[PDB]
């Protein structure tokens, strides 16, 4: 239905299109970050924020995908296709899942405005060729 | 994190378990409804409601699952494994997807409170033995 | 029962597992620190702080564990079983003990809130990729 | 270091030595008493009292020792060593644990002052030879 999961929050798939894949932590790392920083709120009966809502939904999706992967490994007799499906799920879907988790966690942490500014600046940086861009990328940190 | 996607909305997997699985409409039907009634709001850059947020996330996840099914039908060779994966995706993941779509669309349309009352009333109905179970099952209506 | 030795201090086993196990100093190092810095207060007849109380209890428990290990070395004959017991103690219970000692000493020294923020920040740091995190690991300092 | 876990509260190991070792109720009984009277306070995120702070740590230590005992019963195939270790734990560590539990549960139920007066009076009673010792020993009570 031509839905962008970030347009509601002030971003776009094209704005995060520039962040490389090596930029995002692993799924386990991001899920641990969430479970340690906002678990009491995600497991809460309150609409603490749209970021919380989206995180809840995406975590449920990922749980269902892991269930799918287990079911595949248990019910498919062709190892080739089994590993192919599992690899597609992990690589692609987890890349998207990392994108979304990072966006929402970083927003909850720093600010939606700050994260969008960081995205703009990081796009400026990554579009520049290495011969003319500084070697050290921009950094979003609590320290 | 053990997250319930309805806890914030005032329900639970136990309160929706009152409804059978053969109750929820088709994914096609629910998506047509969602389009016809809230396309401009779901495509909007606004947190119109947590229901809208959750519904957007669910729809993007279903789109990714359809992409997975297509990628499977293309790449995978073993017809048994292809059909197994596609049928599992559709049946199970779409059962859950329709559950969620029904909940959120019905809420947006009638009321979260109305939908929870409908859940308890349908529980009463389905628990009533057939000898005394009226045929006029409960149904949501604006009239 | 379901007791967390950290919740009164505003932390959790989930938050202290958010840091690696190879990060926490040795039992000897932490006990030397505790002595040098708070021996007169831990050997005092005052509830100087809940940190002091918990640390006293932990140290007495570790002393009883050391007595157990010596008693094992003496009485037990099977060297395999003896070594296995002593190793279990000094590894598992040692890790737990030094996590707790680190928490409480670092709190007494820098601040409970400072230490919790440090846990969060160091976890996010060691989970973030190097090219996009600051290059130097976080550390607590009174200087 | 030389830490007495009672002088923080107003007692010593020499004062509680007035009571014999066969005086203290079993770990089962004392843990049931605690679960009955102060479960919600021990499981609370509050420094309700130093007695709570100490009892929490003691119970955590006891849980770790029980884990050790089960791990022993599993991984050790020398019944002699298994039994030796489990018996040592449940006897010596059990005695110390139930001393501490008695002290703290009593000081929570009655008070530091009442419990110390009780210790002194019971010392009188027990140092008194039996030919001149009343049968109605001192017995803590609110009635
Ligand atoms: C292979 O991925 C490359 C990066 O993605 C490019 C387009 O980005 C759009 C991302 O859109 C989504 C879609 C779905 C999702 C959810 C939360 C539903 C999770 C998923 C991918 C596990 C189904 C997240 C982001
Ligand atoms: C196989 O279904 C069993 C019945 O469902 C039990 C309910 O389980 C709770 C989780 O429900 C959902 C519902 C929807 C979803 C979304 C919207 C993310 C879509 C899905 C199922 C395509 C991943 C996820 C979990
Ligand atoms: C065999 O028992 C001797 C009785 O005399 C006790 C002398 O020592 C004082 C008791 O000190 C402790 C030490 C540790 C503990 C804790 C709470 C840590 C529990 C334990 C014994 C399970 C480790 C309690 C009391
Ligand atoms: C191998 O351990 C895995 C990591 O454990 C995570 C923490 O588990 C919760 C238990 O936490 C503690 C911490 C310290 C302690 C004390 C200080 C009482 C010491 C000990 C371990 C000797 C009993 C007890 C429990």
């Amino acid at each position: 239905m031509d839905i962008d999961p970030y347009k509601e929050f002030g971003a776009t798939v094209e704005l995060l299109s520039f962040l490389p894949s090596d930029f995002f932590p692993s799924v386990r790392d991001l899920l641990d970050t969430a479970s340690a920083l906002y678990r009491e709120a995600l497991e809460s009966p309150e609409h603490c924020s749209p970021h919380h809502t989206a995180l809840r939904q995406a975590i449920v999706c990922w749980g269902e995908l892991m269930t799918l992967a287990t079911w595949v490994g248990v019910n498919l007799e062709d190892p080739a296709s089994r590993d192919l499906v599992v690899s597609y799920v992990n690589t692609n879907m987890g890349l998207k899942f990392r994108q979304l988790l990072w966006f929402h966690i970083s927003c909850l942490t720093f600010g939606r405005e700050t994260v969008i500014e960081y995205l703009v600046s990081f796009g400026v940086w990554i579009r520049t060729p290495p011969a003319y861009r500084p070697p050290n990328a921009p950094i979003l940190s609590t320290l």
